[PDB]
């Protein structure tokens, strides 16, 4: 009989829904009770959990017969948890405009169309063969499919409960099947021994809330959890020191950063933004707060965007000389700019906050912490610099450059950002071309304008620590997320 796994967690997805509980704990969870057509293969090629290869999954083969169409033929025999057999009825039911994408389908499920390319209807041809399509050009269908919108729902049994009654109560394809969940306290899932690829390791997998990290890592030390989550390099000592227990950390594809509501008439215009981007001095904030293990990218740029990754890229310029010819070019007065934070909902927050202030000082600009409460939405007026985080969701360029700083998107609308013609020209043909020198050119050209306009100062990619026992044999992925396929071996 195989072990119980238990796994000590900073909290709970709001749904177990594919798209509504996209989070920083809900992957975790769905990437068990679901798969999609398309599984990003993490440890391919002995990779230590940072590959970017996609392989079919519950596609059994597939061809792109356009530059905007993708004929699948789907594994045939292949069951949901509640016994309903797996067809190309539920695959076109998953990327439908009735469940994802059209505007009926978003009131109830609201980043489905966000999370999407330019879908089309998807079409079925027969039984266990279905054409999954956009209405404009797009060679990212395979990548958007083998991401967190890819997980396949059982079309007559979601239908019958709707996405927010589905999210308490999820039927899926993958190895583990949802037992309960206790809202704000814990998710059981029991193995699903009917599982169309390999046999699940553990009896159940329990995700229990524990909210204090301290109070996790005496979890992990007398035996109440086997892996413990949301862990930073300070709490990498005490663990090590136990010769029964072991950091298990990675980089994940995620980029901390601060952006500007640019209705304020101080940051209508670039200038104080720039000012404010160049006095930032990332390794020094790195090296004080986070061990050195972040990692500062070179422009909006990382390997994980695979063709669209460029290792020559210089790093973003830190230049306290042109920061303050900047502060007094903008005619900036003294006037205190609020940063809002929500105290360390984003690790390290504050103290990166605190360290900003003062070299935001040596340039001549007061910044002051504005710390909001939890439970409270600061009004948007009330804004004038507020920290961000943007999960890097696809293996390639497009998120989020393109997908939070392009045209049409929040940073453009709701905050105002007058972007110039040529990025939301390239925004929209980036989207369309393939890879080549082309869109590698215009994604390097896309990077140059982001740094002139600041619209956002990237600061760097996170560094993601778990815990575990030395005798449960997992190894985690550079995504914000959990994967026990063929890494979840028991000693």
């Amino acid at each position: 009989d195989r072990r119980a796994l238990r796994i000590g967690v900073n909290g709970l997805p709001p749904s177990l829904e594919p798209i509504n509980g996209i989070s920083n704990t809900g992957p975790r969870i769905i990437n068990q009770i679901f798969d999609a057509l398309i599984r990003r293969d993490y440890f391919a090629d002995g990779a230590k959990g940072n590959n970017i290869k996609l392989v079919p999954a519950l596609a059994e083969s597939f061809e792109r017969i356009d530059d905007k169409s993708i004929r699948f033929k789907l594994r045939q025999g292949v069951k949901f948890h509640n016994g309903a057999e797996m067809t190309a009825e539920d695959v076109a039911f998953t990327f439908s405009s009735e469940r994802l994408w059209g505007d009926e389908a978003i009131k109830t499920v609201p980043n489905g169309r966000n999370f999407s390319p330019n879908w089309d209807e998807p079409v079925v041809e027969d039984k266990y063969t279905v054409v999954l399509r956009t209405k404009t050009p797009s060679y990212l269908i395979e990548k958007y499919l083998g991401s967190w919108l890819g997980p396949i729902v059982p079309k007559e049994y979601y239908k019958s409960l709707g996405a927010v009654a589905f999210g308490n109560k999820p039927i899926g394809t993958g190895p583990y099947k949802f037992r309960e969940l206790v809202a704000n306290d814990h998710v059981t899932l029991e193995a699903n021994d009917g599982y169309w690829g390999d046999k699940p390791t553990a009896s159940t997998i329990t995700y229990q809330v524990v909210a204090e990290p301290a109070t996790r890592v005496a979890g992990l030390i007398s035996g109440e959890y086997d892996i413990i989550t949301t862990l930073t390099p300070d709490d990498m000592a005490l663990v090590d020191g136990y010769s029964d227990l072991e950091t298990r950390g990675t980089l994940i594809e995620n980029l901390h950063m601060f952006t500007f509501n640019m209705n304020q008439p101080i940051f209508q215009n670039k200038t104080l933004r720039r000012a404010l981007a160049l006095a930032v001095n990332r390794p020094l904030i790195v090296e004080a707060l986070w061990k050195n293990k972040a990692s500062i990218p070179n422009g909006f740029n990382f390997p994980h965007y695979g063709a669209t990754y460029d290792p020559k890229r210089k790093p973003m310029e830190f230049n306290l000389k042109e920061a303050k010819r900047l502060v007094k070019e903008s005619g900036y007065d003294g006037t205190p700019i609020t940063y809002h934070t929500m105290g360390n909902y984003y690790a390290n927050a504050v103290p990166a906050l605190m360290m900003m202030i003062e070299m935001w000082k040596a340039a001549g600009i007061t910044v002051v912490p504005k710390i909001f409460a939890p439970g409270t939405t600061p009004k948007d007026s009330d804004i004038l610099i507020r920290n961000w985080s943007n999960g890097q969701w696809l293996t390639d360029g497009l998120t989020t450059m393109v997908s939070e700083f392009g045209p049409g998107r929040g940073v453009q609308k709701r905050w105002g950002w007058k972007a110039p013609a040529e990025f939301n020209n390239l925004c929209d043909q980036v989207a369309q071309l393939k890879d080549g020198e082309e869109r590698s050119a215009a994604f390097n050209r896309l990077r140059d304008i982001f740094e002139d306009e600041a619209p956002a100062v990237l600061m760097y990619q996170p560094y993601d620590v778990y815990a575990a026992r030395k005798d449960v044999q997992w190894s985690p992925v550079s995504f914000e997320t959990m994967e026990f396929r063929g890494n979840l071996n028991f000693k």
